[PDB]
């Protein structure tokens, strides 16, 4: 997918409404009601963030629209999802200025808007269960070596390597942030990441010029993104819900139509107990997330308390209320 | 016994409850998970709330509570979550029976909580005897929890920690009684006896509450419903409770294969299947008649028991493939 020259010169015209840029730089901001303003909302994130000039405007907005045009009409792993995690890295990142290089912002917010690129809507489980071509090729992570790997190709592309300015050191350091930004989203993966970064924050050892120690706290800021839709108003964190297990059952649908039984998550025969599940997954993954991350970087409290405001919604839909 | 830095409790003092969770906390099946850095100053509300504001001075108090988590160990389940939830369910049962126990009882209940299981290693009674274990020679019944209200003693014997300093000297002895007698009752061993003697009261209608007796008897079985209370929590929460009960017990039953012992089902994590089972039998047996009895005593209490019930179902779901 390359995108025409009638769509990106678009974005070039595109000015974020001024009555937005204070509530963009919200924790809790929701991109819902502004669908054709997604595209230019990333624009002003990365102009913002890394400087009108980090990259040339005319490869940048190239990049754009065709990173858009690879995600498929999915109900959840869209284009909605790239830049409301896009978003929410964004925020981390204003908030915790000094905190990280000029190279780390550049790939960061590159690597979540990519980091779901061309996500089928189906599981890593289901891909290597039932023998999909990407799961013979990436035997583990599967979709998110695949994310990556349709990420470099339209940075391959003519007009479109944002990195093609940068040393060729540098451009070969772009892409390992960026590769590793989006393994970490592999929720499997995070919970050894999470735990570990647990230890050290704890022995006090957790040393912040560690290469391998900054990719462990990334990873855990790319599973922040990656949950943000439990840090929004509840009023957005409810509808987003939908959107989660919508894909959810339609991929344990495809289990059913051999002839098994899929986990009650992927099952719309079980919609009663979404609520309960809801509640075990804030607790078991969703608040552990946001506390070591706000142990970590104090500014991003306002996920952990969101998170936890929802989490009592939750309850109160449980407990009959 | 490791002191805690002044920092520790300094940040204690000033910290202040958000006003949503003040409603929350009232509530028997409110989960102190999701807050980890609210949890010792939780305990300072709920402390303040039952015995009063100018109880504990906030000085010594904010010194033995940060003491207290600093000598709970980092186990997968007797650790400092784990003490805070047991005093929160003893603060509710004590919130909705007030005047039933005396001042210097709500004082001695919830601190007991908070202190009793101090520095558990993660190992039953059992195994510590099994493999003359030190504290299995000190202490020969009731092990870990004859140890744990030594730990509790020697926090309070550290300097500036001693709560308990402007009482009278009788009072002093009187509280220590109450705080030795209910973490002794937390030995589930006890419990069996103890609420088959309560429900004997009961029924006969004998059961007095100034009878002394009788009155630790009772204290015992709130220990005991506090103790289990994770079984009262909504059934996720209760279910990742589960988990870290099982994560600590498959432990010691890992450590009595090493020497070459096939350890009992509860703690084998290769019968992990029969968990369901267990849990059903655990309810039935255990859970479900601690809090029916502690329900005819003090009836304020049965939304634990009703709690208990829910739960019980969905383990009967679980068995059933669903
Ligand atoms: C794959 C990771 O899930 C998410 O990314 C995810 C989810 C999922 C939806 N949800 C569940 C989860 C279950 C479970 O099976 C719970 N089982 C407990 N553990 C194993 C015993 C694993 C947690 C469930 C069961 C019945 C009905 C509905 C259910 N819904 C987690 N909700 C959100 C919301 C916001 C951002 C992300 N997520
Ligand atoms: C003793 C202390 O137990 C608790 O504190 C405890 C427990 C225990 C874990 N559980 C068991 C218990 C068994 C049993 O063996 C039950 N005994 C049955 N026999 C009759 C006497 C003969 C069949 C078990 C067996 C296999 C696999 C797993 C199993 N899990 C009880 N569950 C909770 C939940 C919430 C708060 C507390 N607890
Ligand atoms: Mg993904
Ligand atoms: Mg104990
Ligand atoms: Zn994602
Ligand atoms: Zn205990």
């Amino acid at each position: 997918s390359i995108c025409t020259s009638e769509e990106w010169q678009g974005l070039m015209q595109f000015t974020l409404p001024v009555r937005l840029c204070k509530e963009i730089e919200l924790f809790h901001f929701d991109i819902g009601p502004f669908e054709n303003m997604w595209p230019g909302i990333f624009v002003y994130m990365v102009h913002r963030s890394c400087g009108t000039s980090c990259f040339e405007l005319e490869k940048l907005c190239r990049f754009i629209m065709s990173v858009k045009k690879n995600y498929r009409r999915v109900p959840y792993h869209n284009w909605k999802h790239a830049v409301t995690v896009a978003h929410c890295m964004y925020a981390i990142l204003q908030n915790n200025h000094t905190l990280f290089t000029d190279l780390e912002r550049k790939g960061l917010l590159i690597a979540c808007l990519c980091h779901d690129l061309d996500h089928r809507g189906f599981s890593n489980s289901y891909l290597q269960k039932f023998d999909h071509p990407l799961a013979a090729l990436y035997s583990t992570s599967t979709m998110e070596q695949h994310h990556f790997s349709q990420t470099v190709s339209i940075l391959q592309l003519e007009g479109h390597n944002i990195f093609s300015t940068l040393s060729s050191s540098e451009y070969e350091q772009v892409l390992e942030i960026i590769r590793k930004a989006i393994i970490a989203t592999d929720l499997a993966l995070y919970f050894g990441n999470r735990k570990q970064l647990e230890e050290m924050y704890q022995t006090g050892s957790l040393n912040l010029n560690n290469q391998s120690h900054r990719d462990r706290v990334i990873g855990l800021m790319m599973t922040a993104c990656d949950l943000c839709s439990v840090t929004k108003l509840w009023p957005v964190t409810k509808l987003t819900a939908n959107d989660i297990y919508a894909e959810f059952w339609a991929e344990g649908d495809e289990m059913k139509k051999l002839g098994i039984q899929p986990i009650p998550m992927m099952d719309r025969d079980k919609k009663d107990e979404v609520p309960q599940g809801q509640l075990g997954f804030y607790n078991a993954v969703a608040i552990p997330c946001y506390t070591t991350l706000t142990q970590i970087l104090p500014p991003t409290e306002p996920l952990l308390k969101a998170c936890r405001d929802n989490l009592s919604q939750w309850e109160k839909v449980i407990r009959g209320e």
